[PDB]
């Protein structure tokens, strides 16, 4: 019944009542708005603090695409007031602002249980259960009640405190504002109260005075507000939990009473509150919101128009060879194909990899929970250096699936120099089980002077990053065959781990390929280290949403993303007709690296390509 | 996250607050008793009755196993009041009666929205859409209005009124009591009022009159009825849909004004309003429900009990060989298997078969539409006259793949004359998949004076019951081998179809097995074309809550459950030194089959069985 209701499947036509009108989706043989479903609840103070903070509001009207629709339904008994304050608010946002916007967003008073329609299997069937998803609840319990009294809590932001809440009762002290150190409270959460001085001041006076938690309540008529620390606050580490809820007279009266009051935390699972529907009228997840953001919408949707510009790629006429359909990757051994590649690869001039790393079941709660690299080595005659050779590098999801990506790599051609080759995709062995889709597509380029490469030779390999990393690293010398028009660098790299530094994965390491020891050839990673250095990327393939840190700017890479290859012209450099010298050296802040405890890794592959 | 929350794995543990106190859910290593949780919301029709219809509680009170538990949770904004409102309504149909079950009851007043468990989540992926299941609503519309009236419905009785409603909308036109005939209404919906006259017979006036359907309003303050009729109604055939839903004052001031009316019926998803957790801790589902009736949920507990008594019997010793273990299902072939038997069998007198029929998936939902029987053929030398011989016959259930049954079949033991034998399990070939596990348990009888089979000798097979159906059948004489102490029948016998007597699958037919045309030797289906003929085998076997007709009686089988064989003893008979005549023949009334239109068909399969 109902057709099919799960990711990838198309979504059945539907019509809603709006305060404008008859809202009406049909799916359509073409490619046109992409849709997003929002289920609002009062129950939630996520989605309260996301339509009432100011930032998710601006965000909203800033980052959301031109091409994109957002349909708002309440599964709350109030919906007929919740669409107009929804509609009131983002009204009052866009005031002195641009007003199209509105045009696209689209507020539905009716209740949930009388749509009469699939999007209510759909709320109910996607259960989210994670990241700031899931009604997270507070009970405090007195002897004196007769019952719990039961509040909605917000956690802290994600990356400044990591410690998380236990399903044990904790106890419950009055200690005012809170940004006074006290005595001792004997690990008793705190009950603070918001305002009068600083959040983090707060929590790093509960903290000194002995307390396992803290617990801010919100003043009568405000609201919940994400806990964040600001610039020098945020170098300091607190390692306990924290959480913002509303005022309670109730425990305030207990405590002045002296009762003892005890406190539990919960997370009751929901509905889901958000689903997609693509260009294409297929339905999507919308992944997790790690802050109560409207942006991580709008990059989802940055998604969805790169996967349309996707599509219409893989549909331009090439030769395409599967290497693998789905096939398991876990292991040492991952997942190993053999292909029978055309007999005469010359006239393509272009090789292109259309990659998709997706999980045993459609649904993105049964992926893996961490991000590992994946590798592809290619093999066509073990009798030649070219064997297990890398061709391609990619970067896993923090539990996604949909990741979709094609990447560039035609100068290694040369690399299948046989009519038959054997590809193996590796990832970590510890690594969860993953399902790798590859295709290879042949293409000729538009360009009138074409160049086919013939020879790839590797230069330098990766290690790790310690001071010794440059001492491995010695000259090559190289001379250049007759018939050469252009010489390429090729290299594929990227930092892993993190050190005293942080280095690693969050370093901004450059890289130099010396060339004839008189020019430099540098590559650096100047995102790596920012917190929104890999959320510019979906535009061009990042998997956003994702359930870890996949906004911060990491070193040559990002999470859910193909690595895109550095590629160098050096012919100008080279002595076309003689001998000449090569030499790669890396650094961090400009000088060799000294990691005193827990030192980095960096993954490199380097090739230097001729072309006739 | 929470572990599994599918049919078949293991209920968490769980603890929830009543009017009564703590009930906390443990699980245990040994077996306990069974619980059912049910949601319940004011906005299905389907509930309300199923509460307030004193039938359902006398049902409940009356045929709910001493060895079950309920809890009932309301997923309304009213929990407080609803709770008190069942307990209220349990108490006093009790009133007068039996009060040990109220022990066996709880009532939750904790919203949904605020358990803490991961009952909200089994709730909301465990979507119906089904029989009576899926909020039925009914939406007015008038272009006065600016908006729609949206009300619950409670379709009539499945038995009575096969026309199902359509998506399309239609109009509305007042025709008062509906008891008295009118001139027309031209495909106009019936707006008509409950009381005056009979229900049935204002559904008849109004086809009468020329309706497409009939929705009758309860009187302000009243509540909704299930539509059945009584007996001599039940014989005439209406061929237009109805419902009953409640009274709105703006309809009949529209139809008072003589303003155009429209009325749509749609039914919205909802989420599981029933699941139940085994005696052993397992998650289970708890069917559909064809009319509201507590019974129902009584049936599926019953059936929980035989489970239990089914595990514990194959956890008793004996010899197992496994056939199949979700061997697919479906098409000509069905599901072949080739086995190796121990290599002596005549020490073990006593065999049977253990049969799970399930469906691709956990789920209800991924499981065949239909009822169709399934046959057990096995062959272990193709030069003797036991190859594709029937073993077993069982009856699939309409879209349950919780199916378990254990089958005597010892008298059979003589068919596997090889150590390596080949069994072949078919069905219709027009039926959907099916996964079948099949395992032969031989054991040893307690029987101080054993006895060993040593011969079957096939006597007749079924054929289609048309007049000719006894003019195929000879007498068969046989003579006895020697060193015989006892002469056994063993007949398979099962009716299907339906004539203008409505023979086959729900007719009384006799079959006779006249023996040395001296003595009778009768089989009767008697149960055959009772109302809840098979209703009384849940113990026994029969799978409840089937999204069918599962409770009408047939003539020699039941829906999900196993055909129990017919075996006679005719030792005293028969001459055991001579020869002898057997002849089988069927009858209805007590005379040969005259079916004029749409014979049916009598599957058959008799053996005499010789011990040693
Ligand atoms: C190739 O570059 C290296 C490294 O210099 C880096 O880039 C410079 C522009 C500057 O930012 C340095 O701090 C970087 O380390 C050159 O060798 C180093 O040159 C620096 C001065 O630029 C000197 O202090 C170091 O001792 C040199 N050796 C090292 C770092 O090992 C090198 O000269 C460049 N090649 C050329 C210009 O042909
Ligand atoms: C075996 O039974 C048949 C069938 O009789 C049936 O059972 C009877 C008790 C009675 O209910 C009949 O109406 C049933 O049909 C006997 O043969 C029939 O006997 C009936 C009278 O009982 C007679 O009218 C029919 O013509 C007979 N023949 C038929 C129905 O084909 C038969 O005699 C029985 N065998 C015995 C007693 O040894
Ligand atoms: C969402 O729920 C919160 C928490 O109940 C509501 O917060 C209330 O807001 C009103 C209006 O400012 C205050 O008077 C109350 O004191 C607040 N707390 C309560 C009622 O507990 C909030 O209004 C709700 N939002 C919507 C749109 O209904
Ligand atoms: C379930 O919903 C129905 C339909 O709304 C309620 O029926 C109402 O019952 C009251 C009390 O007898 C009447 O006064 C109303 O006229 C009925 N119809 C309405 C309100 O539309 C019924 O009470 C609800 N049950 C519970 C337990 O809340
Ligand atoms: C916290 O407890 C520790 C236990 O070792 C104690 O040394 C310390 O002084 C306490 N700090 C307080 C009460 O601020
Ligand atoms: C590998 O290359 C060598 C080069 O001498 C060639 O002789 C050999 O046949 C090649 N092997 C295959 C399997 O193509
Ligand atoms: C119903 O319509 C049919 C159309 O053939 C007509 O013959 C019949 O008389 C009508 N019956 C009524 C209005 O009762
Ligand atoms: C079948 O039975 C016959 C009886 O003569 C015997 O000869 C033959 O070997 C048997 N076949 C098998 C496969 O057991």
């Amino acid at each position: 019944a109902l057709g099919g209701l799960e990711p990838g499947d198309p979504a059945p036509a539907f019509q809603v009542h709006t305060l404008d009108g008859m809202f009406v989706y049909s799916p359509r043989n073409e490619s046109g708005r992409a849709l997003i479903v929002h289920a609002f609840t009062n129950k939630s103070a996520f989605l309260e603090c996301l339509w009432t903070w100011s930032e998710s509001l601006s965000d909203l009207l800033d980052y959301l695409p031109s091409s994109t629709e957002v349909l708002m339904l309440s599964m709350d008994e109030t919906a007929e007031q919740d669409a107009l304050w929804m509609r009131e608010q983002v009204y009052r946002a866009a005031a002195h602002r641009g007003k199209e916007i509105l045009s696209r967003l689209h507020f539905s008073p009716t209740h949930v249980y009388n749509l009469g329609n699939w999007i209510p299997r759909v709320l109910y069937s996607w259960g989210c259960g994670g990241h700031n998803c899931g009604l997270g609840q507070v009970v405090f319990s007195s002897p004196d009640w007769k019952g719990p009294v039961i509040g909605k809590r917000l956690n802290a932001r994600y990356d400044w405190l990591y410690a998380h809440w236990s399903t044990d009762p904790y106890r419950l002290l009055d200690v005012g504002d809170g940004c006074a150190p006290v005595a001792s409270l004997k690990g008793a959460v705190a009950w603070v109260s918001e305002g009068g001085c600083s959040f983090f001041t707060k929590i790093k006076n509960m903290e000194k005075s002995n307390a396992t938690g803290v617990l801010v309540y919100a003043l009568p008529g405000n609201n919940i507000q994400d806990m964040n620390c600001k610039g020098d606050e945020c170098f300091t580490s607190l390692h306990i939990p924290a959480s913002m809820v509303h005022f309670q007279p109730k425990v305030k009266e207990a405590l002045q009473k002296g009762r003892p009051v005890n406190v539990k935390f919960q997370v009751t699972p929901s509905r889901s509150f958000f689903f997609g529907i693509d260009q294409r009228g297929v339905l999507s997840e919308m992944g997790w919101f790690l802050y109560p953001s409207f942006r991580f919408m709008a990059w989802q949707a940055q998604w969805f128009v790169f996967n349309d510009a996707l599509l219409e790629q893989l549909s331009q006429p090439a030769v395409t060879v599967s290497v693998f359909d789905h096939h398991d990757m876990h292991g040492n051994a991952g997942a190993h194909a053999v292909v029978d590649l055309p007999a005469d690869i010359s006239p393509y001039d272009v090789l292109e990899l259309d990659t998709s790393l997706s999980c045993p079941g459609r649904r993105d709660e049964t992926c893996a929970h961490w991000d590992h690299t994946v590798q592809l080595f290619v093999c066509c005659n073990d009798s030649s250096p070219y064997c297990n050779q890398e061709l391609g590098r990619w970067v896993t999801a923090f539990r996604r699936g949909t990741g979709h990506w094609l990447t560039d790599v035609s100068p290694l051609i040369p690399l299948l120099n046989n009519k038959k080759c054997s590809f193996t995709m590796k990832t970590a062995p510890w690594a969860m089980p993953w399902m790798t889709t590859l295709n290879l597509r042949f293409s000729q380029s538009n360009k009138t002077e074409r160049l086919y490469p013939f020879e790839v030779m590797p230069l330098f390999n990766g290690g790790t990053f310690d001071k010794d990393y440059n001492r491995r690293y010695h000259e090559i010398t190289f001379s250049i065959p007759a018939a050469t028009k252009k010489v390429e660098l090729y290299a594929v790299i990227t930092g892993h781990g993190s050190d005293d530094n942080n280095c690693g994965e969050f370093c901004v390491t450059s890289h130099y390929f010396l060339i004839n020891r008189s020019i430099n050839n540098t590559l650096v990673f100047e995102a790596a280290g920012s917190p929104l250095g890999c959320s510019l990327l979906v535009p061009k393939g990042g998997v956003p949403n994702e359930c870890g840190t996949w906004l911060y700017g990491r070193g040559g890479w990002c999470d859910g993303l193909q690595v895109d290859p550095w590629r160098r012209d050096i012919t100008s450099q080279l002595d076309m007709s003689g001998s000449n010298s090569v030499r790669y050296f890396g650094l961090f802040e400009g000088r060799d690296p000294n990691p005193k405890t827990d030192p980095g890794n960096i993954l490199m592959y380097s090739y230097l390509v001729f072309y006739q």
